[PDB]
Formats: C-alpha cells, sequence, structure tokens
C-alpha cells in the first residue's frame, strides 16, 4: 500500500503531514506559542561510511522510537529529511521551548542505540524558533536552521535558540 503519512522507515509522520498541517497548527495553538525544534543526527554520514547503511537504518528507527518516548502526546514528531527531525512545541514562553529542546539533545547523548554488534553513541544538534502569527513553514524552518547551523559550526551536541532579533544563543 502507499501510506503517505508515514515514513516507512521510522514509522513517524513525514514532511507531507507537516507540511499539509502547519497552518492550522500555528492557528490553533493560541493561547500558546508555537516553536519549531529542528534536529540533526551529528555526523550522520561518517556512521553509514564506518558502519554502513542498514546499522545507519537502526539508529533512524531506534532514534525515532527514542524521540517518541520522550516528547509529549500533543508535540508531534516528524521525519523531516534523510538524517533530519523536527518536533513540534506549544509553550507559554521562550524558556520552556528551549528547556524541551536541550533536554531532548542530552538524553540522545545518553542513550546509545544499540545494534547487533555493540553500540553506537550518537549525538544531534538542534535549533529552536518560535513561529510567528501566519508566518509560513518555510520562514519558520529558515530560521530554526540558522540556529541549527551555527550550533553545528560551535561544536555540536547542544541546542540553540534563534530570538525575535534574530539573533542566535545556546541554551544552556
Ligand atoms: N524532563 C521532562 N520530560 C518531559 C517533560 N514533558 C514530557 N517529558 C518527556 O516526554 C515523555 C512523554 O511524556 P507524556 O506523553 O506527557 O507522558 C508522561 C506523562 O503522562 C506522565 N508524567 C511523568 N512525569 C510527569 C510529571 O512530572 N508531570 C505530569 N503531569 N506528568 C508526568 O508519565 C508519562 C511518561 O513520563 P516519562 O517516562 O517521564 O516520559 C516523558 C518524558 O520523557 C517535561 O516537562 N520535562
Ligand atoms: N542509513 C541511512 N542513511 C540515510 C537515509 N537517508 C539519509 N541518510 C543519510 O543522511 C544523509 C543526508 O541525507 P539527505 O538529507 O536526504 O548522506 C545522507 C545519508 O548519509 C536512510 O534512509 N538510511
Ligand atoms: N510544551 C513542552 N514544555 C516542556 C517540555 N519539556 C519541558 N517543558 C517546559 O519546561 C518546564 C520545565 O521542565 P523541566 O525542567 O524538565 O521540569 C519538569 C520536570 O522535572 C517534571 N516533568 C513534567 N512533566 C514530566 C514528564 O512527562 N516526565 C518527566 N520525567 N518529568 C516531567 O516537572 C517539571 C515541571 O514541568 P512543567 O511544570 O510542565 O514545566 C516544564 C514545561 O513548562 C516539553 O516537552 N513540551
Ligand atoms: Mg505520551
Amino acid at each position: 500500500a502507499i501510506r503517505s503519512n508515514m515514513d516507512v522507515l521510522t514509522g513517524l509522520p513525514g514532511r507531507r503531514v507537516l507540511d499539509e498541517s502547519f497552518d492550522h497548527q500555528l492557528r490553533n495553538a493560541e493561547p500558546l506559542n508555537l516553536y519549531l525544534m529542528l534536529l540533526d543526527i551529528d555526523r550522520f554520514k561518517l556512521v553509514n561510511d564506518t558502519y554502513g547503511h542498514l546499522i545507519g537504518d537502526v539508529v533512524l528507527r531506534t532514534l525515532a522510537t527514542y524521540l517518541a518516548s520522550w516528547t509529549r502526546d500533543y508535540e508531534t514528531v516528524y521525519r523531516y529529511g534523510g538524517e533530519e527531525f523536527i518536533i513540534i512545541v506549544k509553550a507559554a514562553n521562550d524558556e520552556e521551548a528551549c528547556r524541551a529542546g536541550v533536554r531532548i539533545c542530552q538524553l540522545v547523548d545518553n542513550h546509545a542505540i544499540t545494534h547487533s554488534e555493540g553500540h553506537i553513541n550518537i549525538t544531534v544538534t538542534a535549533g529552536v524558533s518560535r513561529a510567528f502569527p501566519e508566518e509560513p513553514l518555510d520562514v519558520v524552518i529558515g530560521r530554526a536552521d540558522r540556529a541549527m547551523y551555527e550550533g553545528k559550526q560551535t561544536g555540536r551536541n547542544r541546542c540553540m535558540f534563534i530570538d525575535e532579533q534574530n539573533v542566535i544563543n545556546r541554551v544552556l
């Protein structure tokens, strides 16, 4: 069968589910603020080159399961790209959204991925942005992407926030 609302590998909803639902989610976030958390597996190409793509698939499937287990039910985890996940967070303020982001980064770092021949330690870099009313998804992801990139530049295994001045800081 063809199930366009599910990533076959991880079982998570994919890009199309977020793209199609984002405007609705943002409209109905009130009275809360909506935040977008973009997560990329650190040096994932290297994992595949070292262990092979079958093991890479285990990493993706396991991380998906982990993220699902580490998030609240109304905050959906998507597999947005090949090595990229998105979590849509609703929160009262920036500090709460950033706490969600940094705790998820910390959990990833602290839970090895079991595979047949041992264990692999992975980390993620995360960028978080507020979605302002009526903004399209590409703008929100664009800003989170800037935050995430600065995270990769400054050491990886961390969560970054881009604020209302479009200035990026690491979340501690
Ligand atoms: N550190 C931290 N982690 C958070 C927070 N919100 C969600 N999580 C994480 O997301 C997982 C799933 O949350 P849930 O579906 O709401 O499902 C939760 C929730 O229904 C409940 N629960 C656990 N602790 C609390 C709590 O302190 N307050 C409330 N109201 N419920 C809790 O038990 C379920 C399973 O909890 P966990 O195994 O801990 O698993 C939690 C935890 O890993 C948070 O604010 N801080
Ligand atoms: N929307 C959203 N907000 C998040 C998430 N994670 C953290 N926050 C926000 O950050 C506040 C502090 O989280 P914390 O330091 O983990 O501090 C948390 C944590 O120690 C615990 N807690 C709450 N829920 C859970 C849970 O489901 N599992 C576990 N293990 N602890 C929880 O209670 C403390 C207070 O929780 P809150 O009053 O809810 O207050 C939370 C909440 O407003 C998230 O995944 N989604
Ligand atoms: Mg749950």
